[PDB]
RNA sequence: AAUUUCUACUCUUGUAGAUAGCAGA
DNA sequence: TAGTGTTTGTCGTC
DNA sequence: GACGACAAAGCACTA
């Protein structure tokens, strides 16, 4: 097995896109015939027909729901039993019962069953079949069910073109399917409305039994309105009536028995919805509801469990406090011997149940009520102060955009507040409160959608990428390149002087007309035309044209002699009866031999069948020319799989023949041919440099090597698109103006966005104002250029453009899908223990950081990827963008940041693949399922980086390096295939081919010399008793006079209540308060050893500002003040406890806080070092400021190193494992135990 | 500030990387 | 009594 | 029992 052998394993399909430039006067001919305008109208017709078909989509659904008659007694009993006993058996019984009822409704739409009489059951299938076919426009489906003339004229607009609704058919299948999917009609009937209707019947009978006078009163309300005249009030609250509550008109009548593109568009619509909130007085109603909570019974006001953690973080210290406070109070009221099983039951109960507001107050204290009152009035005042604040006149200025966002934040804040309360009727909700809350709520739901629509408008770009597909009045345009379908499709390609041209033949005067392109000698100058020959598949096309056609099937049925085929045959073929009988556990198939076992009959029949196929190919009118003599005789063919896989590549072929330029130019001159040059900036006159990957795929497809031996196949079903211009604001660099580079003299540090505009205006002498102080300072550093030629901003969308989306297939000689790809990778890895690793982590001072390690674990190379292609993406560019978002906090700045991150990550995968191929390594990412990263990290968690991993998997599916020759492995003809096909984020686990995913947590805050981690969670120390109990668990803390350090011995079998439950290896540790000394690094720079950056400034705000702190110096100073003598080397902790100085104990613990903190960062001073608190086996505490290459350089370096180290643990278990499998993730304790043992 | 277009850019009338489209969210 | 402008074929997995 | 990929086979229109 070789690493270069990971190619040609499965087919990968990519569709290239190009721009079509009209040649000669083909644009004039198109405009004269009005093809673009007609196709533009077809786009509008397709969109205007979107609800018309959806309307004729209800008719059928409404008609099918009118005949539904079911007995809902069984469904009610399954609902009652699940509410009665909360066991998993009654849940699965209800899930199956619901699925049975959903299918009962589905059988009315398309039953294909025996429950409904076929007279009716089969009639629905004839409609549902062509509900996703042409029938829609035939009027046939409407003939089964009245169309108006304009609607009839709209249906015929898609005659011979109903494939335009291809994707729309899928969107309508997503509406039915009769699954638990909420989008479906059966689900809405069974699982949404019936539990509501079933509850209505129970509410009815309880009221009528207690207050019988309410019966005649309800009956009078029904009679006074006029609804359900043939049904009494008791029957509408009985199960049989629900069958007549399945259509909207009946649902509306039932509910009424109960109830009785532009800038100013966002201002007019919002102000219309905004002024509607005053008339409804939703603020006054909301302010009155939250004021009711001061006196009403709070044991029936429930908080949703999905919001409890969010509320805890908004009203308390952490997200933990509420869930923990409820946990302690519930453990406080358990019965008998409180086992650890009873505690876990209380934990699991708090995850998925709604807590009433009273139990929260009784468990958290009176300080939550003050937080609840203050937060409620704060949100209500902001929403009240925003409804009366008028919107601006326009959105031209950013100051006017800010007030629009500010008022939307207040509206979304109130909308967020209302979603705190549980909506489900499973809880005993208050009568009046739940009704008034659900009312103002139903009203605030479009705010969220409206808010999202508004934010996207600000994020939107001034372009209009919207486009429509050009058909040229052909439903099969560019649907196939075969020469025999020249007229049928009318799309061919030309190559001339390295420039690729597309030629489409229009219907000449409304009729098909072939062009007699005469093959001219190659010497004469002219275009080269593609001759495309293709036989789709031997398995499906051969029987269709030879033994399964209408002629021979009927002939063999009514006549028992072989028949001769003459049409589409050079020499007549004598198809005989037996081979058709074989094709009538099919015969000559693997199943037949597996079951029957007639091996002798198999080999003879297959020999005749294979010979018959070989007989067919040499006799067919188009397959006779291809040289099939390379095929082996039928005696040594095992089965059809190997034979068809061998026969298929021989059929497909592309050849080029020169066509004289005079014919092509005259064809364009008269208008018979439309010439479109393919253009992707790699065919420009001034082009110089390595081209795009898509250009190489296009260039490599037509290379002489590929034509002789196919590895890139030109797939059919190509598409043409036309994009209208979007010239609304043209910016240009006119001649005589002075360009300004976005980078300084070093062409690596970008100018801030705000400063760049001011400098650019001053350079051109256009700014009326004066430059800032920092603008003057940065002025000499910028570089200016004169405009030699005009550069048009966004020139792509200035004018109208054509497009050509063409699909190609790479690795055409491989299988359709990979077959156990991970087994192949694991096989290579097992035989190659020396395969290096590549660990990638998201640092804070570095966007993406890399570290490669070998089998033994030494760091071969570690690099920071924030500087790609001589440009700084983090140290300068992302910092300025983050500065702007912290200054303005607008929507445009957020959109630019997300686009930059995705663009930066595109550059990263090139660095990864270039690094990986050079080392022949395996790259280990981190799975997003486990853990999270802080806000200080440069990439948002599970939002952009999750898509980053998708790109890396997809890129390595068909990895092609653009500096490589095509013939060797890794080129365009033989791409690398190192990853399995991506299916979903959930399905990918710990391996995706040559990619590994190890748990993120417990990777970057570890000493790389001892494997030590901070074993104490500091949230368990709050009071003096906790501090003293924590401090008394240690063994001994003493001054070493020889070295000047403090050795704080600790045994992991102590302070369990303050620990994190991960002992790991090394049951004892020696925390060292390193003596501060001006140590020198490799470069000789001075740095003080043991320096720690502590952010603790206030009890509530623990990261107000970073503060310098020296654990050794401060603790010596603290002990001197207390009068403690410690130079004798005696233990210090017992003497600390006996004096019982509250301030000294707090300082004692706070210093242990600092020393156990390894990752010390300071953005202002540029320090991101990591310092070990414990000594290694050599006896030296790790300090990353030493800049030793063999160990991580900075804090971000440590994380990428251990992700690669976590990759070793996966492979180390892989090598020793007998099976070719991997563990379903790495336990945090198991990883800690492994690393702590290895570093020793 | 020039792109099948996405990001960044301007020694180079263009550079470096990415780029599986259509339809529907 | 024909030019010409939707149907069918499956092999393996799934 | 359920998916496909592009051709050549059919199949209805007027003639």
């Amino acid at each position: 097995t070789q690493f270069e052998g990971f190619t040609n394993l499965y087919q990968v399909s990519k569709t290239l896109r190009f721009e079509l430039i009209p040649q000669g006067k083909t644009l004039k001919h198109i405009q004269e015939q009005g093809f673009i305008e007609e196709d533009k109208a077809r786009n509008d017709h397709y969109k205007e027909l979107k609800p018309i078909i959806d309307r004729i989509y209800k008719t059928y659904a409404d008609q099918c729901l009118q005949l539904v008659q079911l007995d809902w007694e069984n469904l009610s009993a399954a609902i009652d039993s699940y509410r009665k006993e909360k066991t998993e058996e009654t849940r699965n019984a209800l899930i199956e019962e619901q699925a049975t009822y959903r299918n009962a409704i589905h059988d009315y739409f398309i039953g294909r069953t025996d429950n409904l009489t076929d007279a009716i059951n089969k009639r629905h299938a004839e409609i549902y079949k062509g509900l996703f076919k042409a029938e829609l426009f035939n009027g046939k489906v409407l003939k089964q069910l009245t169309t108006t003339e304009h609607e009839n004229a709209l249906l015929r607009s898609f005659d011979k073109f109903t494939t335009y609704f291809s994707g729309f058919y899928e969107n309508r299948k997503n509406v039915f399917s009769a699954e638990d999917i909420s989008t479906a009609i059966p689900h809405r009937i069974v699982q949404d409305n019936f539990p509501k209707f079933k509850e209505n019947c129970h509410i009815f009978t309880r009221l009528i039994t207690a207050v019988p006078s309410l019966r005649e009163h309800f009956e009078n309300v029904k009679k006074a309105i006029g609804i359900f005249v043939s049904t009494s009030i008791e029957e509408v609250f009985s199960f049989p009536f629900y069958n007549q509550l399945l259509t909207q008109t009946q649902i509306d009548l039932y509910n009424q028995l109960l109830g009785g593109k532009s800038d100013e568009e966002v201002i007019q619509s919002f102000c219309k919805y905004k002024t509607l909130l005053r008339n409804e007085n939703v603020l006054e109603t909301a302010e009155a509801l939250f004021n009711e909570l001061n006196s009403i019974d709070l044991t029936h006001i429930f908080i949703s469990h999905k919001k409890l953690e969010t509320i805890s973080s908004a009203l308390c210290d952490h997200w933990d406090t509420l869930r923990n406070a409820l946990y302690e109070r519930r453990i406080s009221e358990l019965t008998g011997k409180i086992t650890k099983s009873a505690k876990e039951k209380v934990q699991r109960s708090l995850k998925h149940e709604d807590i009433n507001l009273q139990e929260i107050i009784s468990a958290a204290g009176k300080e939550l009520s003050e937080a609840f009152k203050q937060k409620t009035s704060e949100i209500l005042s902001h929403a009240h102060a925003a409804l009366d604040q008028p919107l601006p006149t326009t959105l031209k200025k950013q100051e006017e955009k800010e007030i629009l966002k500010s008022q939307l934040d207040s509206l979304l804040g109130l909308y967020h507040l209302l979603d705190w309360f549980a909506v489900d009727e499973s809880n005993e909700v208050d009568p009046e409160f739940s009704a008034r809350l659900t009312g103002i709520k139903l009203e605030m739901e479009p705010s969220l959608s409206f808010y999202n629509k508004a934010r996207n408008y600000a994020t939107k770009k001034p372009y209009s990428v919207e486009k429509f597909k050009l058909n040229f009045q052909m439903p099969t345009l560019a649907s196939g390149w075969d020469v025999n379908k020249e007229k049928c499709n009318g799309a061919i390609l030309f190559v001339k002087n390295g420039l690729y041209y597309l030629g489409i033949m229009p219907k000449q005067k409304g009729r098909y007309k072939a062009l007699s392109f005469e093959p001219t000698e190659k010497t004469s100058e002219g275009f080269d035309k593609m001759y495309y020959d293709y036989f789709p598949d031997a398995a499906k096309m051969i029987p269709k044209c030879s033994t399964q056609l209408k002629a021979v099937t009927a002939h063999f049925q009514t006549h028992t002699t072989p028949i001769l085929l003459s049409n589409n045959f050079i020499e007549p073929l004598e198809i005989t009866k037996e081979i058709y009988d074989l094709n009538n556990p099919k015969k000559f198939q693997t199943a037949y031999a597996k079951k029957t076992g007639d091996q002798k009959g198999y080999r003879e029949a297959l020999c005749k069948w294979i010979d018959f196929t070989r007989d067919f190919l040499s006799k067919y009118t188009k397959t006779t020319s291809i040289d099939l003599s390379s095929l082996r005789p039928s005696s040594q063919y095992k089965d059809l799989g190997e034979y068809y896989a061998e026969l298929n590549p021989l059929l497909y072929h592309i050849s080029f023949q020169r066509i004289a330029e005079k014919e092509i130019m005259d064809a364009v001159e008269t208008g018979k041919l439309y010439l479109f040059q393919i253009y992707n900036k790699d065919f420009a006159k001034g082009h110089h440099g390595k081209p795009n990957l898509h250009t190489l795929y296009w260039t490599g497809l037509f290379s002489p090597e590929n034509l002789a031996k196919t590895s890139i196949k030109l797939n059919g079903q190509a598409e043409l698109f036309y994009r209208p211009k979007s010239r609304m604001k043209r910016m240009a660099h006119r001649l005589g103006e002075k360009m300004l580079n976005k980078k300084l003299k070093d062409q690596k540090t970008p100018i801030p966005d705000t400063l760049y505009q001011e400098l650019y205006d001053y350079v051109n002498h256009r700014l009326s104002h004066d430059l800032s102080d920092e603008a003057r300072a940065l002025l000499p550093n910028v570089i200016t250029k004169e405009v030699s030629h005009e550069i048009i901003k966004d020139r792509r969308f200035t004018s109208d453009k054509f497009f050509f989306h063409v699909p190609i297939t790479l690795n055409y000689q491989a299988a359709n899908s990979p077959s156990k790809f991970n087994q192949r990778v694991n096989a290579y890895l097992k035989e190659h223990p020396e395969t290096p690793i590549i660990g990638i982590d998201r640092g804070e001072r570095n966007l993406i950081y890399i570290t490669v390690i070998d089998s033994t674990g030494k760091i071969l190379e570690q690099r920071s990827l924030n500087t790609i292609q001589q440009f700084d993406y983090q140290k300068k560019l992302d910092n300025r963008e983050k500065e702007r978002v912290a200054a303005r906090q607008a929507w445009s700045v957020v959109g630019t940041i997300k686009d930059l991150k995705q663009g930066y990550l595109s550059q990263v995968i090139h660095e990864i693949v270039d690094l990986m191929i050079h080392y022949q390594a395996v790259v280990v990412l981190e799975n997003l399922n486990f853990g999270f990263k802080s806000k200080r990290t440069g990439i948002a968690e599970k939002a952009v980086y999750q898509q980053f991993e998708k790109m890396l998997i997809d890129k390595l599916n068909c990895l092609v390096l653009k500096d490589y020759p095509a013939e060797k492995v890794g080129g365009v003809l033989n791409p690398y295939q190192l990853t399995d096909q991506f299916t979903s984020f959930a399905k990918m686990g710990t391996q995706s081919g040559f990619l590994f995913y190890v748990p993120a947590p417990y990777t970057s805050k570890i000493d790389p010399l001892t494997g030590f981690v901070d074993p104490f969670v500091w949230k368990t120390i709050k009071n003096h008793e906790s501090r003293k109990h924590f401090l008394e668990g240690f063994d001994f803390l003493h001054y070493d006079v020889k070295t000047g350090d403090f050795i704080l011995h600790f045994k992991m079998n102590r302070n369990l209540s303050f620990q994190r439950g991960l002992p790991g290896f090394m049951p004892a540790w020696d925390i060292v308060f390193e003596k501060n000394e001006t140590q020198f690094d490799a470069k000789g720079t001075p740095f003080i050893a043991g320096k720690r950056i502590v952010p603790v400034i206030e009890n509530h705000r623990f990261t107000g500002r970073y503060r310098d702190l020296y654990p050794a110096n401060e603790l010596i100073a603290l002990l001197e003040e207390k009068g403690i003598v410690f130079r004798d080397g005696s233990n210090i902790l017992p003497k600390l406890l006996e004096n019982d100085d509250s301030h000294a104990i707090d300082t004692m613990v706070a210093l242990i806080r600092s020393v156990l903190q390894m990752r010390n960062s300071n953005a202002a001073t540029g320090e991101d070092y990591i310092n070990s608190p414990v000594r290694d086996l050599n006896g030296v505490c790790f300090d990353s400021r030493f800049q030793n290459p063999e160990w991580p350089m900075d804090a971000d370096a440590n994380g990428a190193y251990h992700i690669a180290l976590k990759g070793q643990l996966l492979l180390n278990h892989l090598k020793e494992s007998k099976d070719l499998k991997l563990q379903n993730g790495i336990s945090n304790q198991d990883w800690l135990a492994y690393i702590q043992e290895l570093r020793n």
